[PDB]
């Protein structure tokens, strides 16, 4: 599986049959069909900069992982009752700098897209078994929108050179992704699933009312890592956002 005309999400059916579920991410967000659910508090993200562990490039990917032994970093809020522990941060965009992301908003596609993940410690033993279950992971989304650069991306640009093609990982330590939220504490919240193979319908996501920005230039950035291992021909990480999914008859809430 992967992005291409031959192994890209119109195929993705033919492996896992799931990808044409009832909860599928991600989806367009209409706005004059959102329901204000005033049970919802606001999100509460704690995170410890020490619990910061390694950068990998994944191939189709690059994600920044966290140690996730204790409650040292953690999301409350919204519209949990437990707290999810924080596991890691990963990026979508596009081939273009003008559509990339995955969720859309009355029909309009971002750039990019910012997607922090937690698993439910509070009811599994580990991310392994949590990861299908309906209960068992949360992701923040937070849009991304080109304009003026974002001078918070900085560290996260500069470790990409260590991590150049799949497989390659470093330390990537002392870093508080909270630093890349809007400051904006509205959301829309919805149940569905991880957006790429397994593709599992255990995801509660939080999308931020609020978008973030980033230049062209630190989007062609991530565009340029490879996905071939080191010493083959290159080739480039080009995109990766799936496109969206019919809702199915979900609801999805406002906290305003
Ligand atoms: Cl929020
Ligand atoms: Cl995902
Ligand atoms: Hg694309
Ligand atoms: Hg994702
Ligand atoms: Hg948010
Ligand atoms: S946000």
């Amino acid at each position: 599986w992967g992005y291409d005309d031959k192994n890209g999400p119109e195929q993705w059916s033919k492996l896992y049959p799931i990808a044409n579920g009832n909860n599928q991410s991600p989806v367009d967000i209409k706005t004059s069909e959102t329901k204000h659910d005033t049970s919802l508090k606001p999100i509460s993200v704690s995170y410890n900069p020490a619990t910061a562990k390694e950068i990998i490039n994944v191939g189709h990917s690059f994600h920044v992982n966290f140690e996730d032994n204790q409650d040292r970093s953690v999301l409350k809020g919204g519209p949990f009752s437990d707290s999810y522990r924080l596991f890691q941060f990963h990026f979508h965009w596009g081939s273009t700098n003008e559509h990339g992301s995955e969720h859309t908003v009355d029909g309009v596609k971002y750039s990019a897209e910012l997607h922090v993940a937690h698993w439910n410690s509070a009811k599994y033993s580990s991310l392994a078994e949590a990861a299908s279950k309906a209960d068992g992971l949360a992701v923040i989304g937070v849009l991304m929108k080109v304009g003026e650069a974002n001078p918070k991306l900085q560290k996260v640009l500069d470790a990409l050179q260590a991590i150049k093609t799949k497989g390659k990982r470093a330390p990537f330590t002392n870093f508080d992704p909270s630093t890349l939220l809007p400051s904006s504490l509205d959301f829309w919240t919805y149940p569905g699933s991880l957006t790429h193979p397994p593709l599992y319908e255990s995801v509660t996501w939080i999308i931020c009312k609020e978008s973030i920005s980033v230049s062209s230039e630190q989007l062609a950035q991530f565009r340029s890592l490879l996905s071939n291992v080191e010493g083959d021909n290159a080739v480039p990480m080009q995109h990766n956002n799936r496109p969206t999914q019919p809702l199915k008859g979900r609801t999805v809430r406002a906290s305003f």
